């Protein structure tokens, strides 16, 4: 599998509604991914007029856009998932994450942010949860836009929330291996 200082992304069409965390893991389900690309630096959007349409993806990832695996067609409705390893010491964490639509991140299989519904751009200081050893946790996102405006930017505080970084490639792997890029 390639190592990089990243996760693994897949990129989602559809042209049925995504209300909920449901209906975008069902998508992921469903088919093979519209595009992967390499997530390098999780902080995308702010756009409007559907994240699904024209090049709209290409300027919601930004900086990682240029790992597209192809440039995908129209769609209604789409999101991407996320999955890999980023590196952590043991101790308390917890997210602060502005989106529109909702979001699921999970570090080490548990959810540790969650936004099961539509919803215009909002930021949620989201509960603590506790690493118990150092090292690379697996960690995966899912994010969609149901349509109109998106935006999806976690960022992770080590500090009980007075300081908040953005995940990237000074601490993401993709394989969980020391990525020297
Ligand atoms: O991007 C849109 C936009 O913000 C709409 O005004 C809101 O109602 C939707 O839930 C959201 O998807
Ligand atoms: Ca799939
Ligand atoms: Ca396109
Ligand atoms: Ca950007
Ligand atoms: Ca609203
Ligand atoms: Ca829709
Ligand atoms: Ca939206």
């Amino acid at each position: 599998d390639s190592l990089f200082a990243g996760l693994v992304g897949e990129y989602y069409g559809t042209n049925s509604q995504l209300n909920n965390i449901s209906d975008f893991r069902a998508l992921v389900d469903s088919k093979e991914a519209d595009a992967t690309f390499e997530a390098a630096n999780i902080s995308y959007g702010r756009g409007s007029s559907d994240v699904a349409k024209g090049t709209h993806l290409q300027e919601f990832l930004g900086s990682d856009a240029s790992t597209l695996s192809t440039d995908p067609g129209d769609n209604t409705d789409g999101g991407i998932y996320l999955q890999g390893y980023v590196y952590l010491e043991a101790g308390t964490y917890n997210f602060k994450v502005t989106a529109d639509d909702g979001y699921e991140i999970t570090i080490n299989g548990n959810p540790v942010a969650t936004v099961d519904n539509n919803q215009s751009v909002y930021t949620v200081t989201h509960a603590s949860f506790t690493i118990s050893e150092s090292g690379y946790q697996a960690i995966d996102m899912i994010w969609w836009d149901q349509g109109g405006d998106y935006v999806f930017q976690p960022t992770l505080s080590a500090d009980g929330g007075s300081t908040y970084f953005v995940l990237d490639s000074a601490i993401l792997s993709s394989t969980g291996e020391t990525p020297y890029t």
